[PDB]
């Protein structure tokens, strides 16, 4: 007499039905004994105890939100962070070190089928690896989820599994491969209120393989680096790890060399020295230097990199005042300009002139215009973000150079996506639009993949599949963001608005209301810069402040030129060289085109709590992520159809006891044997469907069968 009822504290909770009266049901909570009257439709059927901590939730007889949630909860507290959810995988961040990632465990998963061993990331990495050789098709592992859910941690475990199994211990390439993320994270990761090691970029790591299956090379593409983090940070947050590593670690000689001057003497360090618990910045600096040594970065490359990190900071120490009774920019103190110019290998007078009085061509004449304090601050800020992303791109292209040095492309690859998941913030700027546009494509991919896997399964069994593409639901929303013309999208109207002379951020929004106002996935807010978009996971209020500027990404042409002709060979290489929106759409088209031609493996990461705590599972927050992931839409769709499918030999062996009379003494066909057991059970012909190898059942039909 036990059931699942909705719970404000636990999401769902065990309770027993004491009295029924039509739709009204009076339950008694199996925790505190408190009486609760609620509707029959809020009540959720509970699974037999033989399903306690079930490794694959597709095995559940009663498929419901309450049963799935409890299955993940039971596993999580038993130390079990991995759970298979039929066609995809779920990972709940333990926030503690688990002993599941040793050399013994790697060897145990070598060539094992998904069902042959307990759930692990190693098994996803192995099944995709074996399939790549067997089927001769490219693979992908998609580690999705919120900030601090476990995307980076899992992505790296796939790398360390494959660097062991697909090795030619480890070997120069595999040793270097394991150093890519230590380097990239030093420059692209930061301490955030959500994650002490948040990825402030997204990546798709492509590992290349020999016909035999040996790692032959690798390439990494990065997306959306938060270059604005170099300038200023929110309360209790840090810039990229590298500034703290360098300042904390650098030798007495290095400090003097690169003109480094402590945590409190830099404006680009908004909160001074903020520490990362259980981590020392000086230790991490040595750990980063070591990784760059393994990757083959010469001491000169290492030192020129730290010299750029130092100049990025100095830029954010230059102070502009105003000439008396004018808006005109003045630099009364040359101290910072001199220090940064010594580092950038450029002339200080030529730099000062390039920031305060830049020469601009008008045709045919050239206007030397004096800048306002505001324009010069924007120019120095714009240049510091631009230098930093150009330093990340250089470090990245050098890592790729080290990792594809063999001039070998292989017969196949295994792509590993680790990009930022959907998150609604207080301010959702142009970057959030791009991140949320990306997830509209990654969720359409997942939805459509499940739709193909099922369409193919239903066809094999010869059972009727009356469903339209599950990916098509996310299509109008995408068309509101991309779509070049007929109704032009959000980005298309931005690109067009950036060309208008008098154009403003409000101007852009007014034009957006005028063009997309009555679009299904559009809503007017309630501020003249604000607008809403109804994404798969939820309504997001976007603020269009400085988007026109963000899409244009302007830099002072004069200083970029000086840097292009720097006396320092490295700085010169950085500045060796149309919209931000158009360029990102290209990156996403190219990534989606890649992913669409690989067999995808989904690894849905779940954050247990917003506290960064071990053994604390926030039920309603885990529920909120399964909704967002598509898990709850999945539970619904499979409830609608046939969730339980059993093979004839397994149906007979499992339920021989009940229909004892139906099976006559002798040899008989599997399909034939079951028909008679089904007929003896007097099962409704709407509840079942006989397939070519498995019997398809509606939800709770097999639960009824579960009796002794
Ligand atoms: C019946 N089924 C299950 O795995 N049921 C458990 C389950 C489904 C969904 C969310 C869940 F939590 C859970 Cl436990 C297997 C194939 O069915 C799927 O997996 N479809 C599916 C469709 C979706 C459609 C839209 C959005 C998400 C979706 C997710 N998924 C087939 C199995 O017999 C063999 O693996
Ligand atoms: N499987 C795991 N085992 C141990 N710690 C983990 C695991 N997954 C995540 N963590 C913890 O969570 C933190 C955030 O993980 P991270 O992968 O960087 O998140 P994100 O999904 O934002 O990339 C890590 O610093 C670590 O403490
Ligand atoms: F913090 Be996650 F890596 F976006
Ligand atoms: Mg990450």
């Amino acid at each position: 007499k036990l059931v699942w009822v909705p719970s404000e504290k636990h999401g769902f909770e065990a309770a027993s039905i004491k009295e029924e009266k039509g739709d009204e049901v009076t339950v008694e909570l199996q925790e505190n004994g408190k009486k609760v009257t609620l509707s029959k439709d809020d009540i959720q059927k509970m699974n037999p105890p033989k399903f306690s901590k079930v490794e694959d939730m597709a095995e559940l007889t009663c498929l419901n939100e309450a049963s799935v949630l409890h299955n993940l909860r039971e596993r999580y507290f038993s130390g079990l962070i991995y759970t298979y959810s039929g066609l995809f995988c779920v990972v709940i961040n333990p926030y503690k070190q688990l002993p599941i990632y040793s050399e013994k465990i790697i060897d145990m998963y070598k060539g094992k089928k998904r069902h042959e061993m307990p759930p692990h990331i190693y098994a996803i990495a192995d099944t995709a690896y074996r399939s790549m050789l067997q089927d001769r098709e490219d693979q992908s592992i998609l580690c999705t989820g919120e900030s601090g859910a476990g995307k980076t941690e899992n992505t790296k475990k796939v790398i360390q599994y494959l660097a062991v199994v697909a090795s030619s211990p480890y070997g120069e390439l595999e040793k270097q491969l394991l150093q890519a993320n230590p380097i990239l994270e030093a420059f692209g990761n930061a301490k955030t209120v959500k994650n002490d090691n948040s990825s402030r970029f997204g990546k798709f790591i492509r590992i290349n393989f020999d016909v035999t299956g040996y790692i032959v090379g690798a390439n990494i593409e990065t997306y959306l680096l938060e270059k604005s983090r170099a300038i200023r940070q929110a309360k209790d947050e840090r810039t990229f790890h590298i500034f703290y590593y360098l300042i904390a670690g650098a030798s007495e000689q290095m400090r003097n060399d690169l003109l480094l001057e402590g945590f409190n003497n830099y404006t680009f360090l908004s909160n001074g020295h903020v520490p990362i618990p259980a981590q020392q910045d000086d230790e991490m600096f040595q750990e980063t230097l070591e990784a760059m040594t393994i990757m083959g970065f010469t001491e000169e490359e290492q030192t020129s990199i730290l010299r750029v990190v130092s100049s990025v900071l100095q830029l954010g120490n230059i102070v502009f005042k105003k000439e008396r009774n004018t808006d005109q920019a003045s630099m009364p103190d040359n101290t910072a300009a001199q220090k940064v110019c010594h580092l950038m290998g450029i002339n200080v007078t030529d730099f000062t002139r390039s920031i305060l009085t830049p020469r601009i061509k008008v045709g045919r004449d050239v206007v030397q215009k004096a800048q306002t304090k505001e324009q010069a601050d924007f120019a120095i800020e714009a240049l510091a973000k631009a230098k930093f992303e150009r330093l990340f791109r250089w470090i990245l292209t050098r890592v790729n150079k080290a990792l594809d040095k063999t001039k070998r492309q292989g017969a196949s690859f295994l792509g590993i996506l680790d990009i930022a998941g959907f998150e609604i913030f207080e301010i959702n700027s142009f970057e959030q639009l791009c991140i949320n546009y990306t997830n509209e494509k990654l969720q359409q991919l997942f939805n459509h993949t499940m739709f193909i896997l099922e369409q193919e399964e239903y066809q094999r069994e010869g059972i009727e599949w009356n469903f339209i593409d599950f990916g098509l639901d996310l299509q109008p929303c995408i068309e509101l963001i991309e779509r070049p013309t007929n109704p032009p999208g959000v980005l298309a109207l931005l690109d067009e608005e950036c060309w208008f002379p008098k154009a403003t951020d409000t101007s852009f929004v007014e034009k957006l209301i005028q063009e997309q106002g009555n679009h299904a996935k559009f809503q007017k807010s309630k501020d003249k810069t604000e607008f809403c978009i109804l994404h798969y996971a939820g309504k997001v209020t976007y603020n269009a402040s400085a988007w026109l500027t963000k899409n244009m990404d302007p830099l002072n042409d004069n200083v970029t030129s000086l840097l292009n002709q720097s006396s320092d060979k490295f700085v010169a290489d950085l500045w060796k060289d149309r919209t931000v929106g158009q360029l990102y759409k290209e990156q996403l088209t190219k990534l989606m085109t890649t992913l669409r031609n690989t067999n995808p493996n989904f690894v849905r990461c779940i954050i247990p709590n917003h506290e960064k705590r071990a053994g604390k599972l926030d039920a309603h927050l885990v529920l909120e992520q399964l909704r967002c992931n598509g898990v709850l839409e999945g539970i619904r769709i499979c409830r609608q159809g046939f969730p339980n499918r059993i093979v004839f030999q397994e149906f007979r062996q499992r339920y021989e006891i009940l229909a004892a009379n139906a099976i006559p003494k002798g040899f008989m066909d599997g399909k034939q044997a079951c028909i008679l057991m089904i007929k003896a059970l007097e099962l409704d012909p709407n509840l079942y469907r006989i397939g070519q190898s498995k019997i398809f059942f509606r939800t709770g039909v097999l639960a009824h069968l579960e009796e002794e």
